């Protein structure tokens, strides 16, 4: 089997993307952050405490006749811009893109944090990560695409983000048409339970290429590039009055500048970041300073390929026995 969703900018910035998830018999169609830097499938519900729902679908289990409640199973998840949310969990049938799950884990929230209230546009997160980072307990629910993997034609998915406009999720099939050139594959270590992997280096602009071995995740959930304070630092001296601002929270850039391209290598290969990816706009409305897409991972302990590197590339998640990356321009 395979199936293939679009994915839909929330906002003129693509801050986040949404994909349409059908959860529960009849359908509930549900507006779902797909996360490959988690591992729970969650849901806004008709648990979900009311003065925390804000303008977001709901699943209503009560109204599916394919849901059963999960006995005595609950989560909760922290995530790295400080939001949470917790719950109990049921077992449904959850469709995406035409390929079907029956009794997919999925997570309905009792609580969430304030960041999820006030975005009405997502409905949840669909976790792509490695089932090892589930937080479901007493016993650890599989994702999505664990579930799906022996049922696919291949046991992969790719990521295809756009750029201020639509892009895709394929899973089971590599489509061919969708990239230029070659798939450069990487290796991946799934010891912290990401798709984690190592970068053979970057270049700012048209500047030489250097040489240098960064370890990061490869996050559809997270929108910004976070990468060591050396190489944020070469990117941003290039930009005239650019600083790195404690008070808005990183680096800003006056919004009259022409941002350069940031290049990151894969192997041999290299993918080539326009820099009006790393434009996010005023800091605050009708500001001529702007928040820049490209931010130190110093305070972290990771660095994390966000959309603004993945929306660069045609990305490739093949979760076969030895996991591995694929990147291609486009
Ligand atoms: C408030 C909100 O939507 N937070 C969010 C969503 C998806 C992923 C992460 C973690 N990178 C955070």
């Amino acid at each position: 089997s395979t199936g293939s969703a679009t994915t839909t900018p929330i906002d003129s910035l693509d801050d986040a993307y949404i994909t349409p998830v059908q959860i529960g018999t009849p359908a509930q169609t549900l507006n779902l952050d797909f996360d490959t830097g988690s591992s729970d499938l969650w849901v806004f519900s008709s648990e979900t405490t009311a003065s925390e729902v804000d303008g977001q679908t709901i699943y209503t289990p009560s109204k599916s006749t394919t849901a059963k409640l999960l006995s005595g199973a609950t989560w909760s998840i922290s995530y790295g811009d400080g939001s949470s949310s917790s719950g109990d969990v049921y077992t449904d049938t959850v469709s995406v893109g035409g390929l079907t799950v029956t009794g997919q884990a999925v997570e309905s929230a009792k609580k969430v944090s304030s960041s999820f209230t006030e975005d009405s546009t997502i409905d949840g997160l669909l976790g792509l990560a490695f089932s090892t980072l589930n937080t479901v307990s007493p016993t650890q629910q599989k994702t999505f695409f664990d579930n799906a993997k022996a049922s696919l034609d291949s046991p992969v998915f790719t990521a295809d983000l756009g750029y201020h406009a639509p892009g895709t999720y394929n899973f089971g099939f590599i489509d061919t048409t969708a990239y230029t050139g070659s798939i450069t594959y990487t290796a991946v270590s799934t010891k912290q339970g990401f798709w984690e992997w190592t970068s053979t280096g970057y270049a700012v602009g048209s500047g030489t290429f250097k040489s240098t071995s960064i370890d990061g995740i490869a996050d559809t959930g997270t929108t910004l590039l976070y990468l060591p304070a050396t190489v944020v630092s070469a990117y941003w001296a290039q930009v005239s009055g650019a600083k790195s601002s404690s008070s808005v929270g990183g680096y800003v850039f006056p919004c009259s500048a022409t941002l350069p391209s940031f290049t990151f290598g894969v192997g041999s290969a290299r993918i080539v970041i326009p820099g009006d990816y790393i434009d996010f706009g005023p800091i605050s409305t009708g500001s001529s300073s702007c928040f820049g897409g490209i931010q130190s991972s110093a305070g972290i302990g990771i660095n994390i390929f966000g959309d603004v590197a993945l929306k660069a590339a045609f990305v490739v998640f093949n979760g076969a026995t030895t996991p591995t990356l694929g990147f291609a321009s486009k």
